[PDB]
C-alpha cells in the first residue's frame, strides 16, 4: 500500500467534516447529498425547525428537502416510511445497553398514541426502541421530550455508529465478567457528543456498529460488531481485547477478527475514537456494498489498518492483544427469560417474552406500570427483542407471576417463541419483500403445535437481504424471497438458512433451501425440527 494512500481524505471545516475536493471524484450518491448539505445542520444549527413546517407535498417538489427527509433526517434518527406508510417517520433511539425508565417508556407511549393506527413501538435488534407514526410537524415537539426524559435519538440512521449494545444482565448477574453499563453510556455520549451532536463522527463512510462484552453468555454478539471489546487481563491490568470489521450485507458477510490489540478499560473511548478516526479518514466511499469498514482491513491488511489506529492514540500508544481474555469457552448460553435471582441478596430480575417485539401504547403504560410496582421503574432490552425488568425484591415474585399482562408477555412461553426473532418486513420497510412479523408468529405457533423440543432452538424472521434480524446467526433463519407456487403463481417464499451458532463457537449459517412458499414452510420446519434438533411429535 503507496503513503498516498494514507492521506486523510475528510477535513474539519466549520465545526463539521467534509470530504476534500481532490477525493470527490467517483463517490456514491449518498456521500453526495452529505456534501450539498451536512446532515448535523438540522440539529446543531435547529435547521428542522423550519424544514418541519414545509408541507411534505412541497418538500418532494425539490431535491435538497426531498433529501432532508429522506435521507438527512437519519442523522436525527427519523426514517420517512415513504413506500409503505407516506408521511411517516419511525424514529429510532440511542439506548446504550438496552436501558430504559419507566418514565421515558410512557413518554415514548404518549407519542405513538397520538397516531391512533399509525403508531405503534418495537425492540430492535440491537436492543433499542423505534417509535413509529410520526409526522414531521410534530418532530420539533418530541425532540425536546426526548430532551427532557433524557433520551437522544441523534445519529442512529445512515452513516453513523449504531446503538452501543452490552450484557443484559450487566450490574445483576451473579456470573458477570464486567459490568458493561459504564463502558456503553461512556460510547454514546462520546458518539453523540453528550446528546449535542458529535460532526467528528457523523461523516462515517458507512454504519458502523459497537459493542460491550460481560457475559461469558456472549448475549453482545461480538462476532457480527465492527468493534467489539472482550474484557482481557493483560499483564496483571483489567482492560479489552479489541475485535473489528464484523457486518452482515446483502453481498458478504464477515465475522469479526482480532485487530491484536489490547486497551486498558480507561482507553475505551480513545480507542474508539482511534479506529472511527481511522476510518473516517482512510475508508472507500463509492459503491456502498464496499463501504463497511472490514472493507478498508482487507485493503491495507490488518497490520496497516492497526497502525493507522495506533497513530491515532494518545501517545500513539497501542499495546498488542492479551493472550487470553476473561471469557470462559466453556459455556452454555443461559435462559434470561422467568425469574432469575440477582447478585444482590434478597432481588431477582425478570425476563418476560414479547412477541416479535411489538408492542402498543396501551403495552408500554402496562409494562411501565410493572417495573414501578415491582422493580425500580428500569426496563431493559434485548437483543432477542425482549425485556427484562430488574430489582424486584423477590418476595414479590408471587404476585407479579398473577398479573394479567404477563399471559400476553409471559415469562415462560413456548421454548420456539423464547427464540423468535423477526424484523420490521413489509408492513413499515420499503425493503422488505415480504411481510415477517405476522407470519413468523403465526409459523411458529403452528410448528409448536406440531412438536415438542427441549433444545433452545433459535428462528430469526429477515425481510431482505440486508438481514437486520440476523438470519446468518440463527439455528433455522428465514430470508425472506417472493416466490412461485404450483401454478406458477407469485407467493411470499424464504430461503431457508441453517448453521448459525452463537457464543464462544460462533458460526455464520448459509442458505440450506431457496425458494419455499411461506405456506409450505411449517412442514418443511417441523421435520428439520424432528431431524435435526431432537424434537418429538405430539
Ligand atoms: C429495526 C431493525 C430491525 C429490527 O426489526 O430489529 C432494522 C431496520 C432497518 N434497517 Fe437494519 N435494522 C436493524 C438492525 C440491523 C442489523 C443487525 C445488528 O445490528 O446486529 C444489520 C445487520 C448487521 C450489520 O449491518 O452489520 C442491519 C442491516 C442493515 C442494512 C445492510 C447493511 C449493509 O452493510 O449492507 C441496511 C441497508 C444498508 O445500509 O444498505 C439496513 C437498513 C435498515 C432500515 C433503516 C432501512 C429503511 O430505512 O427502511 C430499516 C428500517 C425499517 C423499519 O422501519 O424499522 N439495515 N440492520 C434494527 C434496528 C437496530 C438499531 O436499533 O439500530
Ligand atoms: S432486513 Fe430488509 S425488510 Fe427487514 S427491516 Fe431490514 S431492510 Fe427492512
Ligand atoms: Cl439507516
Ligand atoms: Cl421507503
Ligand atoms: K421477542
Amino acid at each position: 500500500v503507496a503513503a498516498e494512500r494514507l492521506e486523510p481524505r475528510v477535513e474539519e471545516k466549520d465545526g463539521y467534516w467534509i470530504l476534500k475536493e481532490q477525493f470527490r471524484k467517483g463517490i456514491n450518491p449518498q456521500e453526495k447529498v452529505k456534501i450539498e448539505k451536512e446532515p448535523m445542520k438540522l440539529f446543531m444549527e435547529n435547521g428542522i425547525e423550519e424544514l418541519a413546517k414545509i408541507p411534505i407535498e412541497e418538500i418532494d417538489q425539490s431535491k435538497l428537502t426531498k433529501d432532508d427527509i429522506d435521507v438527512r433526517l437519519k442523522w436525527l434518527g427519523l426514517f420517512h416510511r415513504r413506500k409503505n406508510q407516506y408521511g411517516r417517520f419511525m424514529m429510532r433511539l440511542k439506548l446504550p445497553n438496552g436501558v430504559t425508565t419507566s418514565a421515558q417508556t410512557r413518554y415514548l407511549a404518549s407519542v405513538i398514541r397520538k397516531y391512533g393506527k399509525e403508531g405503534c413501538a418495537d425492540i430492535t435488534t440491537r436492543q433499542n426502541w423505534q417509535i413509529r407514526g410520526v409526522v414531521l410537524p410534530d418532530v420539533p415537539e418530541i425532540l425536546k421530550g426526548l430532551a427532557e426524559v433524557g433520551l437522544t435519538s441523534l445519529q442512529s440512521g445512515m452513516d453513523n455508529v449504531r446503538n452501543p449494545v452490552g450484557n443484559p444482565l450487566a450490574g445483576i448477574d451473579p456470573e458477570e465478567i464486567v459490568d458493561t453499563r459504564p463502558y456503553t453510556n461512556l460510547l454514546s455520549q462520546f458518539i453523540t457528543g453528550n446528546s449535542r451532536g458529535n460532526p467528528a463522527v457523523s461523516n462515517l463512510p458507512r454504519k458502523w456498529k459497537p459493542c460491550v462484552v460481560g457475559s461469558h453468555d456472549l448475549y453482545e454478539h461480538p462476532h457480527i460488531n465492527d468493534l467489539a471489546y472482550m474484557p482481557a487481563t493483560k499483564d496483571g491490568r483489567f482492560g479489552f481485547n479489541l475485535l473489528v470489521g464484523g457486518f452482515f450485507s446483502a453481498k458478504r458477510c464477515d465475522e469479526a477478527i482480532p485487530l491484536d490489540a489490547w486497551v486498558p478499560a480507561d482507553d475505551v473511548v480513545p480507542v474508539c475514537r482511534a479506529i472511527l478516526e481511522a476510518f473516517r479518514d482512510l475508508g472507500f466511499r463509492g459503491n456502498r456494498q464496499k463501504c463497511r469498514m472490514m472493507w478498508l482491513i482487507d485493503e491495507l491488511g490488518v497490520e496497516g489498518f492497526r497502525a493507522e489506529v495506533e497513530k491515532r492514540m494518545p501517545q500513539q500508544q497501542l499495546e498488542r492483544a492479551s493472550p487470553e481474555d476473561l471469557v470462559q469457552k466453556q459455556w452454555e448460553r443461559r435462559d434470561y427469560l422467568g425469574v432469575h435471582p440477582q447478585k444482590q441478596e434478597g432481588y431477582s430480575f425478570i425476563g418476560l417474552h414479547i412477541p416479535v417485539g411489538r408492542v402498543q401504547a396501551d403495552d408500554m403504560d402496562e409494562l411501565a406500570r410493572l417495573a414501578d410496582e415491582y422493580g425500580s421503574g428500569e426496563i431493559r432490552l434485548t437483543v432477542e427483542q425482549n425485556i427484562i425488568i430488574p430489582n424486584i425484591e423477590t418476595s414479590k415474585i408471587e404476585a407479579l407471576l398473577k398479573e394479567p399482562v404477563l399471559s400476553t408477555f409471559s415469562p415462560d412461553p413456548p421454548i420456539l417463541m423464547k427464540g423468535l426473532v423477526a424484523c420490521t418486513g413489509n408492513q413499515f420497510c420499503g425493503q422488505a419483500i415480504i411481510e415477517t412479523k405476522a407470519r413468523s408468529l403465526k409459523i411458529t405457533e403452528e410448528v409448536q403445535r406440531q412438536v415438542s423440543l427441549t433444545k433452545p432452538v433459535r428462528m430469526h424472521w429477515t425481510g431482505c437481504p440486508n438481514t437486520c434480524a440476523q438470519v446468518q446467526v440463527a439455528d433455522i433463519g428465514f430470508m425472506g424471497c417472493l416466490t412461485r407456487d404450483k401454478n406458477g403463481k407469485t407467493v411470499e417464499g424464504a430461503d431457508v438458512f441453517l448453521g448459525g451458532r452463537i457464543g464462544s463457537d460462533s458460526h455464520l449459517g448459509e442458505v440450506y433451501k431457496k425458494a419455499v412458499p411461506c405456506d409450505d414452510l411449517v412442514p418443511l420446519v417441523v421435520d428439520l425440527l424432528v431431524n435435526n434438533f431432537g424434537a418429538v411429535p405430539r
